[PDB]
């Protein structure tokens, strides 16, 4: 039969899809959502055997355990147990494209379980097995008898086992196929794994049972009144004595309740549904649900007899909220949303694709703490608990069908094909049947990167017809097709158009106004956070706030998909594509998250938190105007803290309670600003703090911040009469300067400061030299490759230009004595294949105070690619415990990604100045620094810097962070200017013009002195 | 050109057509017809089938065709003759001036139907003037309305030819048989003969 | 597998649908819609035997003619040949409503044909069989080997027989079921044949 190579067969004997059931036999347990005795978990230790193909599976396995099998935990992905390699491929299918066939060598996991079944479950009622997740297709046998088959690795497959079980011990056998015709619709950009990876359960239902229930909530014009409508269907023998009661609870208070016998209204010439009934309940002044205040009620649906005996009860959490698109705006409860979203795959570094509650909670909390209010289920229906958590903690969810055919050519080859309609329809229809009662789901998605075909149009209308309560979106085919209610592009930029043929990505501001366009625009993916990224993030947020119809987006993406590997010594390290011998693969493209696989944040996360803040501020005089971007709640768990400091030194501060209605404003007068005693720049910082803990944050959580410069008093105070005058000693090879116990040496042939001593201690391992390059970021590399260079990527432009190969040529090296100092003057050219790339002119003035003033004027040829940086670098001989600076921080920040950082005096251990991106690159810069302290050294100016135990050379030569080794000393990069990091996308040049170093001539100055 | 989908005997009529599990099967009936017949100029309108109520499957399929072949309108009478799955109001047996206000699926007078609040589609009866036996009384009343009202664009009489079958007597002589004459039961007797012409094509 | 009681299986190994083809190898012929040597009719005299249920059909029939069979003209409705009664029901289904199952007693028509295929057809290219109308579902075998299955009594079902035929004589075996899950979608007010 080879059902796994026939898209016309997506299952055999599988039961209908439906919302989460537990078959409680006590209404109160249903109301309180307690564990039901009728819903058993079969998770735990199973038996498992790996085979190279289904043909190799022995028939004996159907009836008995194979002795060579191992005992393993289920749910699991068999790759995470080492049976075979997980593969990381992005677009290209992991199997040859020859639909609907799959390789003959098709890894097959044989799982089995011996378990008991109580006679009470068999004597009456129906016992079914439910597999919430099997990747990618499977056959099921019970007690050696075949039961059925199922596909769609992302939704539950259920089978009735009533006639196959016997009281006592029973055996289940599951043959799981890694590949199947289903794989053609599962080409998402993630690790390709397989197995029984989601829960396995047994559910007992009465023969006369609730077989489906739909709950809807409609409102009057101002949401002050609602009608709860619950349509209930039954299976079994209809009897006049049957009844349905639907009751609605708000905590312990019964808000409403209604009962009726079965028998729906007339539908057509043939009548109505005798096996269904609709209950309608009136609710006055309902508590509305939103991500802001996730108010929930509990709906309990009881199937019972007239006399009152309960047959069974089902239930769900209900959130009263309306989602509609009107006048081109996505409204929730009549207010336009601003989606602060993120795409989140289900990934664990140890367990692969198996999800657990702990991890889900951890994620949700971090999300909320970081000012996210929405999540897109990229790109398949999630483990069921996810929705329950979003409903309760409050997150808007985009639920997305498990359909992705990115690897086809062209992309809609299958989706425009009627033969694939059935398979696709199941992926959509079964998702809706399962999740439609969850308030957190506000928008349905037809899948991802599958082009646009007629099948989409068919399914878009199906959904609109069955569930008018939620908009439908879909990005394929150009983001604004007839299959989407929302313009939902991926990586369209804010101002810049990318006019690709057929499926252009217009600037989002322009897209809204194309002739005839009226829909809202919410990016389904934007700001690709791969490595050191998120540059330009503030530009999106500024546009979102200015344009009503720009209603936000989902960052790509939440968490890095790295997997743990163990070295020779058993130590763990983070692996990416290719690290399992998987080939071909897409290397580091699987790590695009705001957080590391273990949940530790990347620096980008703070930039997202700040730009996604819910309070905006303005300053005028001593007036701070706070505006609330909340749509529904008042600021009843917030205080405003303010502090004024002079170059890092606290002068004053205070706190004022925040009392702003949704969308309102509050004016706070700051008190009289006592002058200050000292030159310096005064800075005002404000922070919004939540005094009380909440379900998702601890007391004291900071939810918003902003800074402003206040007055500045330039220093007009002429120094002092230097105690001494440095001495210059000239020799054929060098210019030496001595002053007290310090000495500086300038080599006359290289033209650089090659050594500096404090007493008899050398302070340098490598001379101080100009640096114009950086160890390329993921964004600089883009898709360029060794075996296939992308000439357009920044890294390739710089390579080709000779930037990493150019060598300094001396032009001038002179020494002069002035009245109280010695002045060294130098000039160098950097050339490549006879072309002058850069010219650096400097002066070093060493005075009686021991301060060394460095002036740098650089020329950059106009025709060379704009350089990554214009700075100096050196390897210091020493290593020190801390790094202290007055500049932006505390975390890593770059020119196009520094809004979240604050100007202040920061002090961290050296290691925190290094960002352990899995794929190493330039990292840890801090910009806007006026003073930097390390060991006995102090550098003053207006620069950007990074400091760590790793040379740029090392970072660029090293593929994985676990392979980096601390070098001797400390490498310090101090930049007058540094290029933006980009990130609009990571497969093309993405650094905005304004962040490129294209001025041609640059000047910067620094003072190096001893502390 | 009409899809081979009719589920008249279900209770209610859209039991299967509103069931996603029957979407695939229905889908092949509509898609394979369009793929086969879309180059014939004589086909001017596609129909989703007949007397199968109105279910979400219809909506999906109506959209499918609109997407693949914009060149022809799509009609479907199920569920009231004026649902979201039809470009043309295409009732069966709606009368000229007299309303028949059945619950859920009324059959309004055709003149009145055109102008119900918000209605703007053309109206062409998919079936009218049931020519069973000595019939066709009131035919001229339809025609007078069709000519007076722009949006009343005609209709398809029910139907062309009697579905009578030939049987042979004891003497071997032939005779026209109907429902129940083959031992078939239950059966609907003479309801199978509704045509303007006899089974041999002689006109009534 | 009782494919005829499962709406999830409406065909097996069936070729994609498409507009009328004739594969002319002369363009002039195509211009004038003349008969094509590449489009052959299998209409005429076939072998047929009636059974009360699919379970009653003998395996032998897959490989050789049943001597009991009769010779009849195809196309035809077997009711018109007297093998069983045609039924005239308007709305009410002719079988009990219990989707997607059908009666156990399900009249089965076993059709077969021995026909010649020239080597020229097999040396190059693809040879497919086209059944323009089979009511209501059927399985097909060619030279004793199973080929595929089809539903929808009103559209053509096509199968690639390239790998199943041999030069000279060949034998098709078609088992046609009167009722199937497809009958649930075929309740038109007309004789049921
Ligand atoms: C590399 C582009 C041509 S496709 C690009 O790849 C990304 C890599 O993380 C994501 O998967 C995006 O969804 C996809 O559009
Ligand atoms: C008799 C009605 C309830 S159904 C009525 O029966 C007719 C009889 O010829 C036709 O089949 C019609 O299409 C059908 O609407
Ligand atoms: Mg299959
Ligand atoms: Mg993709
Ligand atoms: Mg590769
Ligand atoms: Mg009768
Ligand atoms: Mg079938
Ligand atoms: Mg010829
Ligand atoms: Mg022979
Ligand atoms: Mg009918
Ligand atoms: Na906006
Ligand atoms: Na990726
Ligand atoms: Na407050
Ligand atoms: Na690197
Ligand atoms: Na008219
Ligand atoms: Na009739």
């Amino acid at each position: 039969r080879r059902d796994w190579e026939n898209p016309g067969v997506t299952q055999l004997n599988r039961l209908a899809a439906h919302p989460p059931f537990a078959s409680w036999r006590n209404s109160e347990e249903a109301r309180t959502d307690r564990p039901s005795q009728q819903l058993r978990s079969l998770n735990g230790e199973w038996r498992f055997a790996w085979f190279p193909a289904p043909e190799a599976v022995p028939e004996s396995w159907l009836e008995c355990d194979l002795p060579e099998a191992d005992t393993v935990v289920v749910p699991s992905n068999w790759q995470m147990h080492g049976y075979d390699a997980p593969i990381y491929t992005n677009v290209t299918y992991p199997i040859t494209v020859n639909p609907p066939f799959v390789p003959t060598e098709n890894p097959t996991g044989c799982y089995s379980l011996t378990f008991n079944v109580d006679e009470s479950w068999l004597q009456e009622g129906q016992t079914r097995i439910i597999f919430d997740g099997v990747n990618s297709a499977f056959h099921l046998w019970c007690n050696g008898r075949w039961v059925g088959y199922g596909q769609d690795s992302r939704l539950p497959s259920e089978f009735d086992l009533s006639a196959f079980l016997r009281a006592g011990e029973n055996r289940l056998a599951v043959m799981v196929l890694r590949w199947s015709d289903g794989s053609y619709l599962e080409d998402q950009d993630m690790w390709r794994m397989s197995g029984i990876f989601r829960d396995v359960s047994l559910l007992h239902k009465p023969t006369t049972q609730i077989s489906d229930f739909h709950v809807a909530t409609r409102f009057n014009d101002d949401f002050s009144r609602a009608v709860l409508e619950a349509e209930v269907q039954m299976c079994g023998e209809l009897r006049d004595y049957l009844r349905v009661t639907v009751s609605l609870w708000q905590g312990e208070t019964q808000v409403a309740s209604g009962t009726a016998p079965f028998g729906g209204e007339i539908i057509d010439e043939r009548g109505g549904y005798a096996d269904r009934v609709t209950l309608r309940l009136n609710v006055e002044n309902p508590k509305l649900w939103s991500a802001e205040i996730p108010n929930l009620y509990r709906a309990v649906v009881e199937l019972h007899t007239a006399d009152g005996t309960l047959i069974e009860a089902e239930a769900c959490d209900v959130g009263f909220r309306e989602v509609r698109i009107e006048n081109g705006l996505l409204l929730l409860n009549g207010k336009p949303l601003l989606i602060r979203g993120v795409n989140r795959h289900e990934h664990h570094p140890l367990h692969g694709q198996v999800m657990d509650e702990q991890t889900m909670v951890q994620d949700i909390l971090l999300m909320k703490q970081n000012n996210f209010n929405a999540v897109r289920c990229s790109h398949y229906p999630n483990h069921p608990l996810w929705y329950t958590l979003c409903d309760r903690y409050g997150l808007y969810v985009v639920d997305e069908a498990n359909i992705e055919t990115h690897g086809m050519v062209p992309m809609n080859r299958l989706t425009d094909d009627p033969r694939w309609l059935p398979a696709m329809s199941e992926r959509v229809t079964r998702m809706v049947q399962r999740d439609r009662n969850h308030p957190s789901v506000i928008i349905w998605s037809l899948g991802n990167e599958s082009g646009h075909g007629a099948n989409h149009d068919a399914l878009y209308r199906w959904i609109k017809s069955v569930d008018p309560s939620r908009p439908v979106q879909y990005e394929g085919g150009g983001a604004d097709t007839t299959a989407t209610d929302i313009i939902c592009p991926m990586y369209a930029r804010v101002d810049e158009d990318q006019p690709f043929p057929a499926v252009p990505k217009w600037s989002i501001k322009k897209w809204l106004s194309l002739p005839g366009e009226t829909r809202p625009l919410i990016l389904c993916e934007y700001a690709h956070a791969m490595g050191n990224s998120l540059g330009g993030f503030a530009k999106y947020w500024q546009a979102f706030r200015q344009y009503p119809r720009l209603q936000g987006g989902f960052v790509w993406d939440w968490v890095d998909q790295s997997l743990i590997k163990y070295d020779e010594n058993g130590n763990p390290w983070s692996a990416y594509g290719g690290d399992f011998g998987d080939t071909p693969n897409d290397r580091q493209f699987c790590m695009n998250g705001l957080v590391f696989a273990d949940r530790t944040p990347h620096p980008a996360l703070t930039e997202a938190k700040h730009q996604q803040q819910f309070f905006q501020f303005r300053l005028s005089g001593q007036t701070i105007e706070v505006t609330s971007e909340y749509l529904f709640r008042h600021s009843d768990n917030e205080l405003l803290h303010w502090m004024v400091a002079l170059d890092g030194k606290p002068l004053a501060s205070g706190e004022v309670p925040l009392d702003v209605a949704p969308q309102g404003k509050q004016l706070i007068e700051l008190p009289e600003l006592p002058q200050p005693e000292s030159a310096g720049q005064l800075w005002l910082t404000v922070r919004v703090v939540q005094p009380n803990a909440t379900a998702w944050s601890e007391a004291g959580h900071i939810s918003a911040w902003q800074q402003w410069r206040l007055a500045e008093n330039l220093s007009v105070t002429l120094p002092a009469a230097s105690h001494a005058i440095p001495h210059l000693t000239t020799s054929e090879m060098d210019f030496c300067i001595e002053l007290g116990n310090k000495r500086w040496q300038f080599n006359r042939q290289s033209g650089f400061l090659s050594q500096m001593w404090i007493g008899d201690k050398k302070q340098l391992l490598t001379p101080l030299r100009d640096q114009f390059t950086r160890a390329p970021l993921d964004n600089d590399i883009a898709v360029s490759e060794a075996t296939r260079i992308d000439p357009n990527a920044w890294v390739e432009r710089w390579k080709a230009a000779g930037h990493y190969q150019a060598e300094a040529a001396l032009l001038q090296c002179t020494a002069d004595t002035l009245a109280d100092a010695v002045l060294i003057t130098t000039a160098h050219a950097w050339q490549h294949q006879g072309k002058t790339l850069f010219i650096s002119r400097k002066t070093y003035r060493i005075d009686g105070s021991g301060q060394m003033a460095i002036t740098v004027d650089v020329e950059v040829a106009s025709d060379t690619p704009h350089p990554a940086r214009i700075g100096l670098n050196c390897q210091l001989a020493q290593v020190a415990e801390r790094v202290n600076w007055l500049g932006l921080g505390p975390q890593e920040n770059y020119p196009d990604r520094l809004t979240a950082a604050c100007f202040d005096r920061w002090d961290l251990p050296l290691s925190d100045m290094y960002t352990p991106y899995v794929f190493p690159s330039e990292n840890g810069l801090r910009c806007g620094t006026r003073e930097l302290n390390y060991g006995p050294h102090q550098w003053r100016g207006d620069f950007q810097f990074n400091i760590s135990r790793y040379s740029q050379q090392q970072l660029m030569e090293t593929s994985h962070r676990h392979l980096l080794h601390a070098e001797e000393g400390t490498w310090l990069n101090i930049d007058g200017f540094h290029m933006g990091i980009g990130g609009d996308d990571s497969w093309s040049p993405s650094v905005s013009a304004e962040f490129q170093l294209s001025a041609g001539r640059y000047h910067y100055q620094l003072v190096w002195c001893q502390k």
